[PDB]
C-alpha cells in the first residue's frame, strides 16, 4: 500500500494563525514554544502550521500549550489530526 504513512515521530498541526501578522514573524514566535516543547515548526502553510516531534508526548505539551498561547492578539488551535473535512462516524478506538 502506499495512502498513508508511519512514522514513530509525531507532527503537529496548527490553525487559527494571524495571517496578517508576515510569517517572517509568527513562525519564530512558534519556533520558541516548540524549542521548550521538544519540537520543530516544520513549515507553515496559510493560518496554519506544522511541526515535529519526537513522541506523543512532547507533541501533547505543545499541543496543549500552544492551544491555549496567542502568537499575536489570537489565540491559536493545535491539533493532531488534520482539519480538512469534518464528520460524526463512530469508529476507530482508542488502544495503546
Amino acid at each position: 500500500g502506499s495512502s498513508g504513512s508511519s512514522g514513530c515521530h509525531t507532527l503537529l498541526y496548527v490553525y487559527n494563525l494571524p495571517a496578517n501578522k508576515d510569517g517572517k514573524s509568527v513562525s519564530n514566535r512558534l519556533r520558541r514554544l516548540s524549542d521548550n516543547c521538544g519540537g520543530k515548526v516544520l513549515s507553515i502553510t496559510g493560518c496554519s502550521a506544522i511541526l515535529r516531534f519526537i513522541n506523543q508526548d512532547s507533541a501533547e505539551r505543545a499541543q496543549k500549550r500552544m492551544e491555549n498561547e496567542d502568537v499575536f492578539g489570537n489565540r491559536i488551535i493545535v491539533s493532531f489530526t488534520p482539519k480538512n473535512r469534518e464528520l460524526c462516524e463512530t469508529s476507530g478506538p482508542s488502544s495503546g
